[PDB]
């Protein structure tokens, strides 16, 4: 109650700070796209803007964005990677023939171009302190940071206007929350591969690409209640976007005071973002999520959260069958560990709350 308010009050973005890390993202970014636009390989790229800035989920600072640099590739064959569901090559039924590796178009070549052209590209910006951080963990992304504050994730992604994969076909379950409508006009939109590559025993399968449907998620987070009016009126303030925020600041703060050892390094945001959707899936009406019943809305989400971690599933929300919590991802010690640390707050009310 009096104490999550008091977090959401201290975890709120600050205007003067969003005023001026929009002007230096949206300045660098359309700049690059531009420039990409005119190497023969990259022509029809085009701009999404994803992630919790653009979702407006953020906490603290506005200081790490995410946007998608898409490409529409037409006449686009997929193959399944030995049944991982979420992990695909791409082949065709001439612009890109330059990646080709055999008849699979290669992310890892066509990552090392991309990242190639941003790196010559933000060196000859002038203008604007601009570096790129170095190539670090499992991201499809090249990383950017402005004046020394501002972290930039930009993913290439191929666009196929075809039907989702066969893996999606029980994902999105958001009929009982946003309709069966709704469900029906987002699988009518386009999906994104992003050059995030399959596990290969110690190494990966560097031609793979993973789906992305990073737009859809924004979409919800932004038309997030079963009332359209939900969130634009002071009589329809639902709590589920301060929920994720919360549970968004857990992780963050547990993964900080951790650091000693690194026990949490497995764990991200997008673990708690997913968790996030399940529970909205199972508290699907807006009266669910009162403002009022705050306390309540967060316990049900750490709760649904400590399940994941103890039956070792979490469903990917579009890919059912693409477990993130699974013993190929991350070891039983490493979810006992987080479930001991977790519980431990759940019974104490939050103390890595307090400061
Ligand atoms: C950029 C951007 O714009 N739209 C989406 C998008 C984007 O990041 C993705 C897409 N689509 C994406 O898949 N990212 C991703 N995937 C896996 C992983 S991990 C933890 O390695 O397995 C990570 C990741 C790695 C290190 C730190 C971290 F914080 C996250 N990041
Ligand atoms: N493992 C993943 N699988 C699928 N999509 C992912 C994965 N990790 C990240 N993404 C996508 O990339 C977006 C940007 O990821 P990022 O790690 O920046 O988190 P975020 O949602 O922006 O939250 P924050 O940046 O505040 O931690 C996510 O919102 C999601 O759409
Ligand atoms: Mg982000
Ligand atoms: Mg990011
Ligand atoms: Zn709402």
């Amino acid at each position: 109650a009096s104490k999550l308010r008091a977090v959401l009050e201290k975890l709120k973005l600050s205007r003067d700070d969003i005023s001026t890390a929009a002007g230096m993202v949206k300045g660098v970014v359309d700049h690059l796209l531009l420039r990409l636009k005119c190497d023969s390989a990259f022509r029809g790229v085009g701009l999404l803007n994803t992630g919790s800035y653009y979702e407006h989920v953020k906490i603290s600072a506005p200081n790490e964005f995410d946007v998608m640099f898409k490409l529409e590739v037409p006449r686009i064959q997929l193959e399944e990677y030995s049944n991982t569901r979420a992990y695909y090559f791409v082949k065709f039924k001439n612009p890109l023939s330059q990646f080709l590796e055999g008849e699979i178009l290669s992310a890892s070549k066509m990552l090392s171009k991309f990242r190639k052209i941003i790196k010559e590209e933000i060196n000859d910006i002038k203008d604007t302190d601009v570096i790129m951080k170095r190539k670090r963990g499992g991201s499809p992304a090249v990383t950017l940071l402005i004046s020394e504050k501002i972290s930039v994730d930009i993913t290439l992604a191929l666009e196929s206007k075809s039907s989702w994969p066969a893996s999606t076909q029980e994902g999105l379950r958001i009929q009982n929350w946003l309709s069966a409508k709704v469900r029906k006009q987002l699988r009518l939109k386009p999906f994104y591969l992003v050059p995030k590559h399959a596990k290969e025993g110690n190494g990966f399968q560097e031609e793979t690409w993973r789906l992305s449907f990073s737009h859809i998620e924004k979409e919800i987070l932004n038309n997030h209640g079963k009332s359209k009016t939900c969130c634009e009126n002071k009589e329809e303030k639902c709590c589920r976007k301060d929920c994720l925020k919360l549970m968004k600041y857990l992780l963050e703060q547990l993964k900080e005071r951790f650091k000693d050892k690194k026990h949490l390094d497995k764990f991200s945001s997008y673990h708690v973002k997913t968790a996030f959707f399940h529970v909205c899936t199972q508290n699907p009406q807006d009266s669910q999520w009162d403002r009022k019943d705050l306390g309540l809305c967060f316990d049900n989400c750490v709760t649904y959260f400590l399940q994941c971690l103890r039956t070792e599933k979490l469903e990917n929300y579009f890919i059912p069958e693409f477990n993130l919590f699974s013993s190929n991802l991350i070891d039983k010690r490493s979810k006992e560990f987080l479930t001991k640390q977790i519980e431990y707050e759940r019974n104490n009310e939050f103390p890595v709350f307090d400061e």
